[PDB]
Formats: C-alpha cells, sequence, structure tokens
C-alpha cells in the first residue's frame, strides 16, 4: 500500500520524520524491540529511519529482490549501515533507564564491534568516552528517547527527549567515522542480537525500492 507508522509496545514510530538539525527527511525503515537475557524482559523500542534519498541509492542493487532474499543478504544491510545518506535511530524506553544504565550496554556492543574490525584506536576510545559523557546527565522514563543521527560525513549526533518528539538541537556531535556507524552496526549488522529490525527493513523496503526514487516533499 503505502509507507506506514509502526507501533511497538505502545511506542508510536511516525512514518516520516524531518530533522530540525540538518533539514533532511527520513522514512521509517523498521522498528523493533530490545530487552534482556535474565524470561526475556523488553526494555526499549528502536526505530531506524533512512533519509529519502536512500531509496535511489539502494535501488540499483536491490530493486526486484524479495523480502525473503533481502533478509538473508548481509550485503543488503551493509548498504543500509554504510550507505551515502543520513540515518536516524530513535530509541524509546518501555522501562525507565538512567543515561549510564542505557549507554552502558550500547557501548558494550559498540566497543566489541570496533575491536573485531580492527578500528578501535585511541581516537575510537576517546569518541566512546565522549559518547558515555553525553548520556550521564540524562534519564529515560518510559516514553523518553535518544535520537542517534548518523551523518554520512562521519558525524554521530546525539539527541535526548522527554517523550518521542524530536529535539531542535543535539547535546553532542561525535566526530569519528567508525563510531558513527557502530550503533546501527550493532542493531542490523551481521552479529545483531535480535532479528526484529532486519526483518522489518526487508519487509518494507521492497515496496519502496521499486518506485524508483522517493522524495519526502518540498
Amino acid at each position: 500500500a503505502s509507507i506506514t507508522a509502526i507501533t511497538v509496545e505502545n511506542l508510536e514510530y511516525p512514518a516520516v520524520v524531518t530533522s530540525p538539525v540538518t533539514g533532511k527527511s527520513y522514512f521509517l525503515g523498521g522498528a523493533g524491540e530490545r530487552g534482556l537475557t535474565i524470561n526475556f524482559i523488553k526494555f526499549a523500542a528502536i526505530g531506524v529511519y533512512l533519509e529519502d534519498i536512500a531509496v535511489a541509492s539502494l535501488a540499483a542493487k536491490w530493486k526486484g529482490k524479495s523480502s525473503e532474499e533481502l533478509l538473508e543478504t548481509l550485503d543488503f544491510y551493509r548498504d543500509i549501515i554504510s550507505g551515502p545518506f543520513e540515518k536516524l535511530i530513535r530509541g524509546s524506553k518501555i522501562r525507565e533507564l538512567s543515561g549510564p544504565e542505557y549507554s552502558r550496554k550500547v557501548m558494550e556492543n559498540c566497543v566489541a564491534h570496533l575491536k573485531s574490525v580492527g578500528t578501535y584506536g585511541d581516537a575510537e576510545a576517546e569518541a566512546m568516552q565522549k559518547f558515555a559523557e553525553a548520556f550521564k546527565p540524562v534519564n529515560f522514563p518510559p516514553g523518553a528517547s535518544v535520537f542517534y543521527r548518523q551523518s554520512p560525513d562521519g558525524i554521530l549526533g546525539l539527541s535526548f527527549s522527554p517523550d518521542t518528539s524530536i529535539p531542535e538541537k543535539e547535546a553532542a556531535l561525535i566526530e569519528n567515522k567508525a563510531v558513527s556507524s557502530a550503533v546501527l552496526e550493532t542493531m542490523i549488522g551481521e552479529h545483531a542480537v535480535s532479528p526484529d529490525l532486519k526483518r522489518c527493513l526487508a519487509a518494507r523496503l521492497p515496496a519502496l525500492l521499486n518506485e524508483g526514487a522517493f522524495k519526502i516533499g518540498n
């Protein structure tokens, strides 16, 4: 039919979001849940937004592929993760979480990843320190959100909100190529814990990739 909003555990993810920081417009690629290993306890919801130009970019290699084919093609997610377009990730809590509580397990996966690809030098350790620091003064009562703005120019912007509305400014800009893609790498890349996100993107992209390009209006 047409692109749609996704609701996760009562956390609405709009079909379209426009960034107040770069003016770029994104479309919902998919949403997912993320919880713990104790009974599986769901803690947060996650939505991956891709800039509208991402469609033209992915078109040549992926238009025509079925959702079944996309889901199994690791190379599909590498074009999503490292594609020449901005990505926006919004994590919204189901269960209250302080900055550090949350930033804790996010940095875990990120540090691991960077280590397994040989890109975790001082610069990378420094950037992750700035990342931890941006989360310290923040708290995430259910409904509250963190917006990771992954710039194509190697910037990772960090925004925090009381609800699911997008902030007008960012609390921090982390300038490191490897780290900029790390967060998205941990959610939809090869060694992603939960399939939820990868499955959702495989499901909703085929419809789009076939309509050529896609511009979220003037």
